[PDB]
Order: C-alpha cells, then sequence, then structure tokens
C-alpha cells in the first residue's frame, strides 16, 4: 500500500543547510506529483513546492524560491528537499506529499521531519472548538476570491499523521465515514461532522487547490470534552 518514509529529525545551526528525504512505497513516485508543505508556528500550513520526478519539472511559491530546492530520483522512488542558509524562521515541520493531480488535492501525506535551527487568502471559523461525544459542528472557510469549488479538507491527529478527508467541496476520500460532509460554493464552504467520535480529535485545515500557489487556512483545532 501506498507509503511516504520520511527521514529523521535534523537538528542544525544557523546558516547550515539540510536535505530531507522521504522514500516512497508501493507505487512509484514517477506516476505522480511530489509535493513539500512546511507547518511551522508563524504560518501554518505552507505548501513549498512540486516536483513532476518524470520529468524533473519543479514549481515553487515564489516566498520560498531561494529557500527551498525540490528533486527527486526515480530509481529509489525518493524525493528531497534541500534548505539552504538555515535560520530560526526555518524550524518547522517538513511534510512530503503526493498528489496526482498537482495540487488539486493531497491525497497521502508522510509523518513530517522536524528541523531544529539552534494568492489566494483562505480563513477557517472558528480557530478552536470543543464538543461533546455525538455532538454535531460546523466548521466554515473562506476564501478571498472564488475557488469554483476547488476546496479540500484535511485532518491533523495530535500524533502528527495528515489525511485528506473531502476535496473538491463535497466529495469524500476513500475510508471516510459518511458522519464527514462538506458543503459551499463561491468563496465561502463548511464542513460538517454530524454525530462526534472520540476519534475526531483532530485539526482540520482547508486547502484552496484552484489557483496557483495552493494554500492552506490556518486550522481548526476541535477537542472532545
Amino acid at each position: 500500500q501506498v507509503q511516504l518514509q520520511q527521514s529523521g529529525a535534523e537538528v542544525v545551526k544557523p546558516g547550515a543547510s539540510v536535505k530531507l528525504a522521504c522514500t516512497a512505497s508501493g507505487f512509484n513516485i514517477k506516476d505522480t506529483y511530489i509535493h513539500w508543505v512546511k507547518q511551522g508556528p508563524e504560518q501554518g500550513l505552507e505548501w513549498i513546492g512540486r516536483i513532476d520526478p518524470a520529468n524533473g519539472n519543479t514549481k515553487y511559491d515564489s516566498k520560498f524560491q531561494d529557500k527551498a530546492t525540490i528533486t527527486a530520483d526515480t530509481s529509489s522512488n525518493t524525493a528531497y528537499l534541500h534548505l539552504s542558509s538555515l535560520t530560526s524562521e526555518d524550524t518547522a515541520v517538513y511534510y512530503c506529499v503526493r498528489g496526482d493531480y498537482d495540487y488539486v488535492y493531497f491525497d497521502y501525506w508522510g509523518q513530517g521531519t522536524t528541523v531544529t535551527v539552534s494568492d489566494i487568502q483562505m480563513t477557517q471559523s472558528p480557530s478552536s472548538l470543543s464538543a461533546s461525544l455525538g455532538d454535531r459542528v460546523t466548521i466554515s472557510c473562506r476564501a478571498s476570491q472564488d475557488i469554483s469549488n476547488f476546496l479540500d479538507w484535511y485532518q491533523q491527529k495530535p500524533d502528527g499523521t495528515v489525511k485528506l478527508l473531502i476535496y473538491y467541496t463535497s466529495r469524500l476520500h476513500s475510508g471516510v465515514p459518511s458522519r464527514f460532509s462538506g458543503s459551499g460554493s463561491g468563496t465561502d464552504y463548511s464542513l460538517t461532522i454530524s454525530k462526534l467520535e472520540q476519534e475526531d480529535i483532530a485539526t482540520y485545515f482547508c486547502q484552496q487547490g484552484n489557483t496557483f500557489p495552493p494554500t492552506f487556512g490556518g486550522g481548526t483545532k476541535l477537542e472532545i470534552k
């Protein structure tokens, strides 16, 4: 089955560089697009860039064009993120992710590599909430411009696991229970969990996949009390 096994954490000094790795298994990275996503305390989830491993063609968010270099090796089925002249600002978790339709959606995520150094705006509401077992909760997001239903939802568990929940506003990813549903159009979208279970404790993120570069909302942390 699909795996994205990411390299171990890096602890480095300011001004150093690092090269993170992710070894895929159960599929060939030549058959998809491999992306890298930064999760830092300061800016949340930010798409860094991607590579088409079949031809090595890369694209980047301009914010990272001097910081990040993405490469891939089809033989070893491994993708890489090189980060140059590191600073405190680069301290983050770096996710390697796949998406066979580029950034329309990110259907599988690695576990994230910690690095410790010693444009459509998406907004989500609420930023956090506490609910009870069996409750119904609705989380919303607003895009700064019309994204024509190209809106995805991700669930990040406390252990760092990130999964695709819903894509294209309302389509459930494989294995996602019926309790999750999505709605909206234009700029305004929502995710509803109809009967909350204890396993739903997570941070929920939206993403638009319509407009280069893909951008994420700030997250909604759901707790159960």
